[PDB]
């Protein structure tokens, strides 16, 4: 009786029951085999036979839970192939014998779960990033941006950034440590040069880090200069726009009626928004692409972490949504 | 068997009941559509399907009351073409079933509202402007004046000046909120130069407004450079004479006995005759048009926003209007 809500991730999966506060479930989206293996890249399921084993640890190892007896509540990356999506379906009323489900963007998902219909999202996770301008809660098609640089991409260069001041991070074991990092120390300069001046010239951006075998190391402007890739992809030899770019671009191929509304509702979800100071950036930086009588507002929620899931609790939740759910009897005889 | 009245124009709909001081229900000539139309096109009906769905509204969610329970008074616009008149009787009486009904002259109306027969009407709307001379309440039909200049022309006019200051309004939600300036702040300067000179010199007549988002902006002379397109309509590419002008027109195209009598009965209706000064300047600028000897006088009433239909629930209710309406069974039998 009580329905799911499962959010598939590139680098982890939120699981929990629609109407709870927050996920009960976190986990990799992994399958180990000599080694590791991300089923989902880029937001998008590569291989499905391991997807399978992930759901099923989903609802037997992690929520210990029968898929038949309740309705779930699947999640996908904006412009998820049509085939991609009819894959999923099959499988649930299959595989796992589901009552019912429903498949919904998640990057819509995150913007319910700010309270809001129309807005353009900003998602960036651990393996892609999205910006989708939403009206009246449709996402936009046409308008959709991608980029395939997240977390991971961002807890890589770190490693190589930090590889020059002489340490020695290269094993998989070891990047999970520079990840720890990552989400610890680092943050987002309001001014680059500004803040490369402030480390070439003193020492009070330095922060110590205790590594698991309790020796202690120091980083400076690796802080700043790893999230900074996010503004200026081309620090990793990437020819694609920044995240205040593609939002601008964004904006712009979307109608001029809705742009008013999309710049004053620039939501944001996703790990990697989660780098402090975010926000006073992609205000000053969209400020000066845009006009200058334009009012320009970033909405960054403390639990933007977990807002596709959230998200989907609430749409789950809702009594409109209801009549949204494809039952296995709607599959078993429309396909 | 209580009378209804629905004034139907290019921007509002006023409909009430016969008899009532005012109409109850007053909302847009509006079907949405992704992406909104405006059925009647400078006071005539252009779509005819979108024309039923606002009738539909005007009696179940509106008035909330029965079609064929009740004799409905329709208004049209002057000089309306036959067809269009016939069509919408056919609409009455086979869609929604009328018992009775019958289609009065806008502005005629708004004459009988001043409490006056005879007198030369001038009906400035949202979507068009008239000058219609009526002897012993006929309206005189080739000394009739049409001016596709308006509100909304107005409106749009305001947005464009005010874009010179240095303000943003393009999209079609802004452009009600300069609507709501336009009514707010506006005014008819008595002299166009002096006014002018005054702004330039001063900063006396500057009126600050507060926008939806709660900051304030600055407006000067745009308050009456706004309304004066209204004598002047060259100022937005219109070779088309002013409002003075159009009714001295008027005047001399009637029967020379009458023009004493339109002269000291310029009834004023429709909201965009609501402008503060107005009376002032038609007086002014009729006088200098006009003989020396002639009497002058501008009849401007409070609630000339709803003159036209104030107008036909007063000759709904009268007794002599009684006869006048037509039966279902005279239709179903004439046609
Ligand atoms: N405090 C933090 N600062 C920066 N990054 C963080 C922080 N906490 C988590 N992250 C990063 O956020 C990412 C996880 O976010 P999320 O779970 O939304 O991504 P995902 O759903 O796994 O992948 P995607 O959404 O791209 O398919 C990881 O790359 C992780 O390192
Ligand atoms: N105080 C005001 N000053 C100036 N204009 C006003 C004021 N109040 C309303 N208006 C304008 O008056 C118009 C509405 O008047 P009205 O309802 O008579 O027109 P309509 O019947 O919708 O159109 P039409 O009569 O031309 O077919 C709108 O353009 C509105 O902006
Ligand atoms: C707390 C935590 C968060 C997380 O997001 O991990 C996810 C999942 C993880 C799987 C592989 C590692 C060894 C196993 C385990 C771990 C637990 C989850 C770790 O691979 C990431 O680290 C990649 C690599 S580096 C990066 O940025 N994404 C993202
Ligand atoms: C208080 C009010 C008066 C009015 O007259 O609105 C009418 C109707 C309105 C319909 C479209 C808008 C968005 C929806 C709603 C509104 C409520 C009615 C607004 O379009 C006008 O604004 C046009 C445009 S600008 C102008 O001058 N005429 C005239
Ligand atoms: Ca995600
Ligand atoms: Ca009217």
């Amino acid at each position: 009786t009580t329905a799911l809500v499962c959010d598939n991730g590139s680098g982890l999966v939120k699981a929990g029951f629609a109407g709870d506060d927050a996920p009960r479930a976190v986990f990799p989206s992994i399958v180990g085999r000599p080694t590791l293996k991300y089923p989902i890249e880029h937001g998008i399921i590569t291989n499905w036979d391991d997807m399978e084993k992930i759901w099923h640890h989903t609802f037997y190892n992690e929520l210990r839970v029968a898929p038949e007896e309740h309705p779930t509540l699947l999640t996908e990356a904006p412009l998820n192939p049509k085939a991609n999506r009819e894959k999923m379906t099959q499988i649930m009323f299959e595989t796992f014998n589901v009552p019912a489900m429903y498949v919904a963007i998640q990057a819509v998902l995150s913007l319910y779960a700010s309270g809001r219909t129309t807005g353009i999202v900003l998602d960036s996770g651990d393996g892609v990033t999205h910006n989708v301008p939403i009206y009246e809660g449709y996402a936009l098609p046409h308008a959709i941006m991608r980029l395939d640089l997240a977390g991971r991409d961002l807890t890589d260069y770190l490693m190589k950034i930090l590889t020059e001041r002489g340490y020695s991070f290269v094993t998989t074991a070891e990047r999970e440590i520079v990840r720890d990092i990552k989400e610890k120390l680092c943050y987002v300069a309001l001014d680059f040069e500004n803040e490369m001046a402030t480390a070439a010239s003193s020492s009070s951006l330095e922060k110590s880090y205790e590594l698991p075998d309790g020796q202690v190391i120091t980083i400076g402007n690796e802080r700043f200069r790893c999230p900074e890739t996010l503004f200026q992809p081309s620090f990793i030899g990437m020819e694609s726009a920044g995240i205040h770019e593609t939002t601008y671009n964004s904006i712009m191929k979307c109608d001029i009626d809705i742009r008013k509304d999309l710049y004053a509702n620039n939501v944001m979800s996703g790990g990697t928004t989660m780098y402090p100071g975010i926000a006073d950036r992609m205000q000053k930086e969209i400020t000066a692409l845009a006009p200058s009588t334009m009012k320009i507002k970033i909405i960054a929620p403390p639990e933007r972490k977990y807002s596709v899931w959230i998200g989907g609790s609430i749409l789950a939740s809702l009594s409109t949504f209801q009549q949204m759910w494809i039952t296995k009897q709607e599959y078993d005889e429309a396909g």
